[PDB]
């Protein structure tokens, strides 16, 4: 057992926990570091609007929330340097806040007593940046202490794109993400630095931009300058898809585009990428736990150019993506 | 025409201005105050989640928006000691901030200027509370200076309970209101001072607070310790409905509790509150210009327990009882 | 092993199922009944947009589905009477089709073998109706054939109407249910019997009619002509509250209506009935297994005017309840 | 004064009815056959949870309704050869039904008496499809009587695949359209012959085919062989966009595919294709009446790869379309 800390307590660091509890035999979260009190960060561990009610008793007190029988020190430093995460033997923290996605911030943790730190997000200046299943076997123990796994988007989008690039090439493709809405969007029509993410979220489709496409050529540097698209965020609450139209050199029909995903789609690369023939729609891929849920009714073709859809659980298939990192990082030399 | 400013251009500062241009004669906004870039501000009036887009041309510049023609002055003074409301001849003050319901500070826009203030939400310190319709005939040109046009709720509910406790007399009652959801909530689950309206408002219903019913007492102090109540948000944008049920002494049946209604549901008391026995659901009331929509066919009555319900667009009736009290004061002594 | 069928493998059809999976070790549905192709059927089994997926492998043929390896014999009779349920030893026929609730009509399971009939719905005609929780003791083996398991409404509003009137007496009492849509109402504008859930469902708020503050009294006879009530339907897929506002004769307050549910919502009666002081909103009762969660932070007191709220899953927790209903049945004698 | 009538008082019926009286000073409805009673036709004329309230008074009787003064002769016959058009001299028939999409049926109309019939739909069979501003001009008066006014998303598509095409030349494209739920969708996952379209429309992402950017073909033969795409249905309850990825020979940028269609968006095709620079989302193009308003911040181009995206309100906007179509039919000859 690896001992993890969460910094940030929103729905990736929750999700996260969550994901540690359900899924992971060699990692466990012993500390939490968030801004608010524990009665409030405890009720909404317990009770989730997407994942339901958690299985397990929660308790709080003034130092610590108790899940489990399992007691999980809670701190609020706004700076990770008051933090001290060595002592409680913390190896991996998971920089969940949204405000430390720059490296050189990150690594306060490592200041702070962590040996690594795994930004669930894209990041700058880090030392690496993962999409399990994809360039996982690059990671570099004793040189990669401050990386980032990616945006969900991007883990939905690399799998596949690997995929296909290697069996077929891929010359251009633009990309458009059908998304959920997410945290930073608007209830009502208010002020917002995007003036489309202003407009109340559950009510509109909503088109932002997205770096997840251009993003892939950090992972699967054969595609620099060859993605890039946008996202129309609708009124689901989780669940997207990511829908990308390229073109080829290759003579490709629907039939062996789809056929090289399902090769692909098998031991654990399909843990990361599924092949689906199911009559799917967003709520059957909500809390799968897959990166990337290609959807073989969907694939189309028109001489040289070809579009194809895969699916993904905004929060809980990054999620699983990302505790993959975290599992692969604890298994090898913490120092 | 008296001239009007608009303190907080948020959803209720929008609507007022767009139920002037709609619906008053007698009235002109000409000067707006609100944090934000003129950019972000004209692109929020001009296009609305709710409302769709206004009908007329907006162009803005640094120190104005213009509207169909009509520069409106725009101000970010985040105190109202900073403001000259005198140098646009504004007389009325529309307070729509929600950072200024104490009376003691709203009283500002008077030494700023302005002879007059209308707090559009509850209020503290005030000189009076007003319920257009209900106590409207009260307002003391002279000595009524910082006022409150009360709540939607309480716009809703109090013309409903005139009528019915002048009718039949009123005991007690406890209200539901079925409320859409409002920009106080959360869009996903994050930390909230109420640890429901933290939870993700367009996939939950969310019981909360409300201090509508005890505030009727203000406008009709028979009612004082009377009536109590909660509010159940729900997914809808916009669009409520007001339950109450109450014990009366009388003997009372559904067709002479509904008769009441319709006979007091006339002249200019009926702009305020109407009389349908329509099939009505939450988006025929959307756009209503009535405080409360008494819905016939739901009032039940068992012994002398009684259940009643009235219809209210809580964002465009509240607004267009807001106008009518605006268009009184506007009608009388300005000093 | 006590075996089911399914007569009508809609939402309440697919919660039964599910229910049986998951919650019960003397109870195998063994044939379903159903209008649709088996094709149609087993997707819907496999996916739900509200429970997710059945976490069980399905296929399915011209005669029969197989989840996790069991063979369910699948037949598409319209008329009961065309069905032999005695053909796979069925004793009980669960009737969730929504258009036998007629105990006359659903008799006809009887007739094509079945010994008992649980109508999932308020029905007319019936030998009986339960809550479970509050009235299932009165269940009659011998006599009791043709029963109702109410309504989902009324299997949340029976249970602390139950206790507050044994504890204070309830004078009078109205009901509003705040109610996710169903299945009826239409998506879209279009026609429908009632003209208000003719209207798109998940953009209103919409009032429609329900019996079950006055199918109460089926159930309690003590509240004969004491409550009345309505539905507001709102955009929710599931999750639902009711809330009721009485008066009584007795002085209550706050803290004494709550501690009334409080003590009475323990042991079995504690699995109809939950006490809770939590912060609930409708995602957190979605798949509760209560009839009837009260919240305790909901209750108000003004003079004797008394309001309290309870939660329910209309899909689960209903299921749930006549889950309940079925395993009390399947104890007992299920003869002829 | 031309006379039409409505065959089908649905969504589609109902807009081009509110259509007519907002936007036409030469076309007059006078008659409406549809299968519902007219207390239900005319409860869902007056109230719209799209449209909001009518602003006339309707009344109606067993033969009628009327509409601010004005009476409509109101038939329910399932079979258009059942019906007397002449009877009140309608000119012009809407089929707004959805299944007489086969111009073999629609037929029917004209032996009851019309002298045009306009498909609101994808048509089989028929002498002529249109999208208005695209391929309007080769309307023939003698020989076009059963014509199509194509699909909602095939009116958004044409108009800015006309332009761009002309300048730039289309090798292939790929199209997505992200579509509000339409009324064909289950409410609550129920039967469907579409198994995703089975499934809970508001709280889903449902992917669907549509011959949208193949039916564009039939309105721009150049284009025969080089588009393909489908459907995401999504929660809203009207507003779409059709996002369009082609490549292209020539060399492009993202400011001279902007260029193309910003010049091409004016005078009367202004009114069927827009040209926006504005920060928009689905409910700034609900109740606009363009076939497709092209949005310029969302233009891409990636080496010769390109993506496009024009809004639609897939019902009020198609509406229009269909309304300058029966404009231009109604100011020709109507012989026969
Ligand atoms: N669909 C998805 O959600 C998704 C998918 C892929 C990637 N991501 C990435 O995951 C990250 C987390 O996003 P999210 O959706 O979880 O957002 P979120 O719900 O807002 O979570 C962020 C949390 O960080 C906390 N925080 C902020 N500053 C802090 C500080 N100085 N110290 C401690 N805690 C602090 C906040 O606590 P308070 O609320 O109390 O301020 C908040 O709860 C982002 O970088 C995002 O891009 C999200
Ligand atoms: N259903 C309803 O909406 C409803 C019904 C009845 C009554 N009310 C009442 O109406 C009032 C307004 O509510 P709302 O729904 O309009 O909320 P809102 O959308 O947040 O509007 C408030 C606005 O005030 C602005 N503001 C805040 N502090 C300011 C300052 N110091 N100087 C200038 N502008 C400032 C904000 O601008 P920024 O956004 O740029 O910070 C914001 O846009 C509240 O008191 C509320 O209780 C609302
Ligand atoms: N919230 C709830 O959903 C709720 C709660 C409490 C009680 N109930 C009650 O439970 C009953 C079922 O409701 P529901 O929500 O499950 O509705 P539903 O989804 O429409 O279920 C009805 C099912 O019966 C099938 N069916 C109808 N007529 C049939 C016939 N003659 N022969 C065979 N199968 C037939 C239908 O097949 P098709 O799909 O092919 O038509 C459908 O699968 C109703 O009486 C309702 O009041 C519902
Ligand atoms: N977004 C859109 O809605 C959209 C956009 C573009 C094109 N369209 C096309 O327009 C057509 C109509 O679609 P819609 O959305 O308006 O569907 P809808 O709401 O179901 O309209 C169909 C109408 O036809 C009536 N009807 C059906 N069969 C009939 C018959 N035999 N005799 C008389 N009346 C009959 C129905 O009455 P009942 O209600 O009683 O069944 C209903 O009012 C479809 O072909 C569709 O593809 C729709």
């Amino acid at each position: 057992t690896i001992r993890v800390g969460i910094n940030g307590f929103g729905r990736i660091g929750r999700n996260f926990f969550r994901a540690v509890l359900e899924r992971s035999d060699d990692l466990e979260v012993v500390a939490v570091n968030d801004s608010k009190d524990n009665k409030t960060l405890s009720t909404l561990l317990k009770f989730d609007s997407i994942m339901g009610r958690l299985g397990q008793e929660v308790e709080y007190d003034d130092d610590s929330i108790t899940v489990g029988g399992k007691r999980i020190a809670v701190y609020a430093e706004r700076d990770p340097k008051n933090l001290d995460w060595a002592a409680h033997n913390v190896d991996i923290v998971i920089e969940s806040t949204g405000v430390f996605t720059d490296a050189n911030a990150a690594k306060a943790h490592i200041e702070a007593g962590a040996k690594k730190v795994i930004i669930s997000a894209p990041a700058s200046n880090e030392d690496a940046t993962f999409v399990y299943g994809v360039n996982h076997e690059s990671y570099d123990p004793e040189n990669h202490n401050v990386i980032s796994g990616a945006s969900c988007t991007t883990n939905c989008l690399a799998p596949m794109a690997k995929v296909l690039n290697d069996k077929f090439g891929i010359e251009n493709g633009l990309m458009t993400t059908v998304h959920a809405y997410t945290g930073d969007q608007r209830l009502h029509d208010a002020p917002h630095r995007d003036l489309r993410r202003a407009r109340a979220a559950a009510v509109n489709i909503v088109p932002t931009s997205t770096g997840a496409a251009k993003a892939v050529a950090l992972v699967l540097p054969e595609l620099k300058g060859k993605l890039d698209g946008y996202a129309l965020r609708v009124p689901v609450i989780t669940g997207s898809a990511t829908d990308l139209t390229f073109n080829t050199k290759s003579e490709v029909t629907v039939e062996s585009i789809n056929a090289a995903i399902k090769e692909a789609a098998v031991g654990e690369f399909g843990e990361t990428l599924a092949y689906s023939e199911e009559p799917l729609v967003s709520t059957d891929i909500v809390h799968d736990s897959h990166g990337s849920i290609f959807d073989a009714g969907l694939t189309k073709v028109s001489g040289n150019t070809v579009k194809v859809v895969s699916w993904y659980d905004n929060e809980w298939g990054y999620t699983c993506q990302l505790l993959r990192l975290t599992e692969l990082v604890a298994s090898k030399l913490l120092e």
